[PDB]
């Protein structure tokens, strides 16, 4: 409970917290996504997805162009940090990271790719 966290995208569009703090003294990181509300994944899915503040249009358009099969996400993309597959309703995935693939002063966003979504479901990820 100290290197990890759980959270929800519904089908209003939106992760239930906006800010995650890793601490530093964590050497690994984890993320529990789940779908509440009754939307299938092709039209409510939710990923939480990591990448540096910087890379997140770019991951978000080209996750975009990659189609539902592919979880709205290039395939081997190098700017995806971390990743949660596209969930739908009742699901639940997570996610695992060295928290060595972070630094100290550099802006993260967490987001979900699914095609609009982002709007909404974005929020920060920082190393404390
Ligand atoms: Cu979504």
């Amino acid at each position: 409970a100290e290197c990890s966290v759980d959270i929800q995208g519904n089908d209003q569009m939106q992760f239930n917290t906006n800010a995650i703090t890793v601490d530093k003294s964590c050497k690994q990181f984890c993320v529990n996504l789940s779908h509440p509300g009754n939307l299938p994944k092709n039209v409510m899915g939710h990923n939480w997805v990591l990448s540096t503040a910087a890379d997140m249009q770019g991951v978000v358009t080209d996750g975009m162009a990659s189609g539902l099969d592919k979880d709205y996400l290039k395939p081997d993309d190098s700017r995806v940090i971390a990743h949660t597959k596209l969930i739908g309703s009742g699901e639940k995935d997570s996610v695992t990271f060295d928290v060595s693939k972070l630094k100290e002063g550099e802006q993260y966003m967490f987001f979900c790719t699914f095609p609009g979504h982002s709007a909404l479901m974005k929020g920060t990820l920082t190393l404390k």
